[PDB]
């Protein structure tokens, strides 16, 4: 087939843990003594706009946490949010290796502040050339438009690209715009499937 010219990488659940998923929020909420039902409902409402970069973290925190007096600060809270991010060593290592031979980019959903913390903390920029992130672009996976935008920014044809994501819905959406895609289950599996596409 066409030679692959670019890889697009999901970050959460692939390169790193998710930044602010259900399980993590549950944990952090407990630590801060938050009413979990109210917190979850408020997060549900506000999260998408944070993810799309149309509301600030301060704004989100105002609605989701600091809507009543608290015995801690937004800075305190933000610190603990940031700390939820941990590496996925084997996949990271694979990506770092491949980055020596291929042009690669992120295509991921994440609020700006957590995104930038994750990039700097884990040196994602050493192997990803650009970060096509929801909070920067104002669209989010699994919107077909996000995939198309990534392709447009990288200037590669759909068939010359491969999307790596842990969610089947995202893999399928990528394929629907003409991209190759592989669902990331584990490093060994991902390496083999990429190799099948000529990405070694
Ligand atoms: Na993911």
């Amino acid at each position: 087939g066409m030679t692959i010219k670019a890889l697009f990488w999901d970050i959460g659940g692939v390169l790193l843990t998710n930044g602010w998923d259900r399980e993590q929020r549950a944990d952090v909420a407990q630590r801060f003594g938050l009413d979990t039902d109210d917190f979850t409902e408020r997060h549900r409402l506000a999260a998408p706009e944070l993810e799309l970069g149309r509301m600030t973290l301060a704004e989100y925190l105002e609605q989701v946490v600091f809507y009543q007096p608290r015995d801690f600060t937004p800075e305190d809270f933000r610190a603990v949010m940031e700390e939820q991010s941990q590496p996925r060593p084997e996949v990271l290592a694979l990506a770092r290796d491949l980055g020596q031979r291929y042009r690669m980019y992120s295509l991921n959903n994440e609020g700006r502040d957590l995104n930038e913390y994750r990039i700097r903390t884990f040196g994602l920029g050493e192997f990803l050339l650009a970060f096509f992130t929801s909070s920067a672009l104002g669209v989010m996976k699994p919107n077909p438009a996000m995939y198309r935008l990534g392709l447009t920014l990288a200037q590669v044809r759909p068939e010359e690209a491969v999307m790596v994501d842990d969610r089947l819905q995202n893999v399928q959406a990528a394929r629907a715009v003409g991209m190759h895609a592989v669902q990331c289950v584990d490093a060994a599996q991902l390496r083999e499937e990429l190799a099948a596409l000529g990405v070694r």
